[PDB]
């Protein structure tokens, strides 16, 4: 394979289907994105996240710098050998993460935060992602809070267009790494049209294989996601992938589709699992709850994974209630199952040209 | 198959293997019964206890009566059903754990404890057992403290006695039972000689399907455990299975064979793989050291199982240091594996006449 080539296959609206494909493998498109923050998605091997579906898997730079080390994981032998995935990678820059988790100063140069000192700049964040072996390199950026005012969302924007630049000077000057993996950019500006446009027109100036929309699904509500979706992803280029970051529910996906993404990554599939919430074409449930205690039916009627075939919601039940740990690897398995056949439903209908039917289904069932 | 049959296919001095026929499947003997307290092996799916080589699993009375409810269980279908594994079970009988885990009063009835009142006697146990569908049915019995005066361990073995009885009585009542499942009784006396005659001797005049040593690994010490097996075992049956109840580290089990027992259950493998013990041929390692944070190695040289085939040290390390659930998973599964790979070995060597070398062989090098 080469090393990035986006192929959309089949359109419907501003809806896509196609693939990614790169050397270490295919991604349909749009894709989910289970998440593995720290080498490992939660209570799962990386061959049941990958008979659910999943064709690439999420690492975060901020986690697996602080442990085990990036150093560490590449004298081991990189991400993929050392967890056991030898499908693509996306990793996260730091940055987000760094200013959710972490003490912080911020300056031009980058972050200095408190986990034991670290830092990290556009060059420590691409040399991090280098060392960990990623497919997907984010540029280094800064997540403008919500909600913000137009001054600060401005500056923060431009700031992470500096980065951009940065970021891809840095990708491009290691040859191994601007030879093998890709390098997407992204575009901040908070909820204002004229900063989401001031972005992208930046991004495409410098060039990248891919464009997330950042600065999103940070408390701004469905509503205002999807009217800054309406007018900030027609900004980017049309034939390379769009990627909403930290997106989202089921419906926020599908919604996403129809505004014209293409990748996504959250960790609700598997925390919440974790949790007792189930995701079911008819809505998500609480395991948990006492009505589930006897029965007998599978967490979701239609649902073709695993742990619906061989499982009862009474059985679940009771694991969660107990705390085992087989409660949250099927639970886990089922919601990463459940958001890949999403994820199937959408590609197979926008290819047949029904898409806007699968999403109007999908929602009066979802929520009836 | 039949509801029973136990064949002794080859000797060596006190040493047995065979296997034992009943209608859920074959169990090869010698053979260890990972535990499944809360109708799980911990971490691991049923399809992955079966692949680590295990015939059979143990569950337990007393923690299935309290959750999710033995009347619950059979409601949902059984145990088996229930949990999703469809070979023998054999369950404890509860005592053992009501002594330890509970509030209590005890009488010649049975045993009164708070876990909400709940009660347990000979007749309400085997009740409970077959509610859950157990194959191997435990006896109801009072597990002895150590250290115990010789009138204690008499006053407390006589009981067991009467109440082994009653367990038989109450099982052969229900024709259902009788007629599909096995009855073990279970021969106490502490460390006296006497008593445990004539404990062995009650139990033989009833007549049950196995006999387990009971009140053994409860603080006495390996040479003390292996002194009483010495006399012990030899006053059972020798044409039915012997079953050491809660025994325990490999080279417990290795002497215990030698000592003419045939059946093992142990929480250790599981528990102490939660915590970072791995079980290897040159004896136990725990994986959280600092030693094993760049071991690309995998837990044991030699070991067959899917942990040892794809993961190394160095990141089984990482997932026990974070609290990873996949760390759980993986340390689990490689320990049972490792378990019934030492329970196959024994089985080859006593069928090829070369169990006692292979003893003196596995302890010089786990030992090293
Ligand atoms: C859950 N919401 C959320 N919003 C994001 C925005 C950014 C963002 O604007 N930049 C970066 N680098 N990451 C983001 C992430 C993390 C993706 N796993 C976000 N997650
Ligand atoms: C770990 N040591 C230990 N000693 C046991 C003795 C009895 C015993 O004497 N009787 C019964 N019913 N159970 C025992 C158990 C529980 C087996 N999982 C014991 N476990
Ligand atoms: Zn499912
Ligand atoms: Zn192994």
């Amino acid at each position: 394979r080469p090393r990035f080539s986006f192929s959309i296959a089949a359109r419907e609206g501003k809806a896509r289907t196609g693939t990614i494909e790169m050397k270490r493998g295919v991604i349909r498109t749009p894709a989910f994105m289970p998440v593995g923050t720290a080498a490992t998605v939660k209570a799962l091997k990386p061959e049941t996240v990958r008979a659910t579906g999943a064709d690439i898997i999420l690492g975060n730079t901020y986690h697996l710098m602080l442990r085990p080390g990036a150093e560490r994981i590449a004298k081991l032998g990189g991400l993929h050998s050392f967890m056991g995935w030898d499908r693509p990678i996306l990793t996260d820059s730091g940055g987000y993460q760094v200013m959710s988790l972490s003490l912080t100063k911020q300056s031009e140069e980058g972050v200095t935060f408190k986990s034991s000192r670290h830092m990290l700049s556009p060059e420590r964040s691409i040399e991090i992602q280098h060392l960990l072996g990623s497919d997907i390199v984010m540029a280094f950026d800064e997540c403008t809070p919500y909600p913000a005012t137009p001054s600060r969302a401005a500056s923060s924007m431009e700031r992470s267009m500096r980065w951009a630049k940065r970021s891809r000077d840095a990708f491009d000057s290691r040859k191994e790494q601007a030879e093998n993996a890709a390098l997407f950019g992204i575009q901040q500006g908070s909820v204002f049209e004229n900063l989401r446009q001031q972005s992208a027109d930046a991004l495409a100036e410098i060039g990248f294989d891919g464009y997330a929309v950042g600065g999103l699904a940070v408390g701004e509500g469905q509503d205002e996601m999807f009217r800054v979706l309406d007018f900030s992803v027609p900004m980017l280029p049309d034939d390379k992938p769009h990627y909403l970051m930290g997106v989202g529910k089921p419906d926020d996906i599908v919604g996403a589709v129809e505004r014209g993404i293409d990748m996504f990554d959250c960790v609700l599939p598997t925390r919440s699992g974790r949790n007792g919430q189930a995701f079911t074409w008819d809505g998500p449930i609480n395991i948990r709850n006492a009505r589930f205690s006897e029965d007998l039916k599978p967490l979701d009627s239609e649902c073709h994974c695993a742990v619906c075939q061989k499982w009862s919601r009474a059985y679940i039940h009771h694991l969660i209630r107990a705390g085992e740990i087989l409660g949250a690897m099927l639970m886990t398995e089922h919601n990463i199952a459940f958001y890949q056949q999403l994820m199937q439903k959408i590609r197979d209908s926008i290819s047949e040209g029904r898409f806007s039917q699968f999403a109007q289904d999908f929602r009066a069932r979802y929520f009836a």
